[PDB]
């Protein structure tokens, strides 16, 4: 979809969002891969370090209204005034479904205080979360999610409740496997935000009351247990970073209108200032958090590795196990290495015989493919690669394998010349 500009005097691709992961009918699974590797693999952001941010929890509780202020901030940082004029219709940008996964088509490239140009990928998460409901699919969209994210936004009304916390042990035993196996921690962020906060007198708004409300929630109590007392024991080791934000309600408008579509000046004054303050908390340079796994910084070539990993255990007709879910992160991280490697001996041969490059003698086209192999497998040794060493070695002889195939294309390409 082109749409006119005539702010660049020209037609503009026209973004949106891209369902990637999909709950059918009959409640099976797909990745769509073919849409997938079109956003994440493009030459713009296929080699970077990749933030990951999800926003996810029940339908109907404002993501899609949260992630139209996150869309205006990223098209905007440079601006002081990116939030728009009061005045003004809110204008420009709008996310919105079923239950699944969708992704912005538009890759944001952003730099890092340290300069480090970063990829920022946004994703919406939705479905039903009543964990009386006795069917599985919001919590495998929700795990999903959570283990392709950098940044988890796990949004919620009103309160911290034992059942939103009961979904967290999706995750709790695989990350103590995980971080058994790596002797890291396996996810970076996870941000629980309070919607709708009617408490300001007891905890205020924002992160500062935020964090002291949740570690009251958070508190072991025997008159939890049930496996809340483990959950709550269990959730620092998996997380780098877990934070709580309180945010107001919005006000009548918002609430009773489904698209209300008016000035930004209805909306409630005390909402729109904390909001203000949640965006770049969440989305400003120093805050994103790069998807890291292994101690491996994860790229947009590499996270696709891990879509395809997980969505094959989420598949089928039971969630997976935690040992299943810890074998599909090694594969993904061995996968993700083949992906580099294999991705600098294609760039380099490329240029010295793709396109309209001249004729190559064969065997000087050999030695130049043989010297440029050899560098690809040396590179893939040395990448830091969970599983093993026998592990590991099934994943070298793919790599010699494919980039054996793409030498038999390049060969083929060349005698047309
Ligand atoms: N109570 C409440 N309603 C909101 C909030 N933000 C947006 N809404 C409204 O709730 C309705 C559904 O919101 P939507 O973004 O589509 O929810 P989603 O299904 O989670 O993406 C819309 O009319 C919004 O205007 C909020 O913070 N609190
Ligand atoms: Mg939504």
């Amino acid at each position: 979809t082109y749409e006119w500009s005539s702010e660049e005097e020209e037609p503009v691709k026209k973004a949106g969002p891209v369902q990637v992961l999909i709950v059918k009918d009959d409640h099976s699974f797909e990745l769509d891969e073919t849409a997938l590797n079109r956003i994440l693999l493009s030459e713009a952001v296929r080699d970077k370090e990749v933030v990951a941010v999800s926003v996810a929890g029940a339908f109907r509780k404002g993501k899609s209204f949260l992630m139209d202020f996150m869309l205006r901030y990223m098209y905007n940082q440079e601006s002081v005034d990116w939030v728009g004029d009061y005045n003004e219709p809110l204008t420009g940008f709008s996310w919105r479904e079923t239950t699944g996964i969708q992704i912005w088509s538009e890759i944001f490239l952003i730099n890092k205080p340290d300069g480090k140009k970063v990829a920022v990928l946004l994703m919406d998460t939705q479905g039903t979360f009543d964990s009386q409901s006795t069917l599985r699919d919001s919590a495998t969209v929700f795990a999903l999610s959570t283990m392709i994210s950098s940044i988890q936004v796990y949004n919620l009304s009103q309160n911290v409740q034992e059942d939103d916390l009961q979904h967290l042990q999706l995750f709790t035993e695989y990350g103590r496997l995980a971080m058994e196996e790596t002797f890291l921690k396996p996810f970076q962020s996870l941000i629980f935000l309070v919607r709708d906060w009617s408490f300001p007198y007891e905890f205020s708004y924002g992160a500062d009351g935020g964090a002291k409300f949740l570690e009251k929630r958070l508190k072991v109590s025997g008159n939890q247990h049930e496996e809340l007392q483990n959950v709550r024991k269990h959730i620092h080791s998996c997380f780098t970073n877990i934070s709580c934000f309180l945010l107001p309600h919005p006000g009548l408008k918002v609430a009773t209108n489904p698209n209300f579509d008016g000035k930004l000046k209805e909306i409630d004054d005390e909402f729109i200032k904390n909001l203000k303050i949640l965006i770049p908390w969440l989305l400003s340079p120093e805050s994103l958090d790069i998807k890291e796994i292994n101690g491996n910084k994860i790229t947009c070539r590499g996270l696709v590795e891990y879509f395809k990993a997980y969505i094959k255990i989420y598949q089928g007709e039971e969630l997976p196990h935690p040992k299943s879910m810890l074998q599909a992160t090694a594969e993904a991280n061995n996968l993700a290495a083949v992906a580099t490697a294999k991705d600098t001996y294609n760039k380099k041969m490329e240029e010295i015989c793709g396109g309209d490059k001249p004729f190559l003698a064969p065997n000087d086209l050999q030695t130049k493919h043989l010297q440029l192999k050899e560098e690809s497998v040396k590179l893939f040794r040395g990448v830091k690669k969970m599983g093993g060493e026998e592990f590991s070695r099934r994943y070298l002889q793919q790599l010699e394998s494919e980039i054996d195939e793409l030498y038999i294309q390049y060969i083929k390409h060349n005698d047309s010349k």
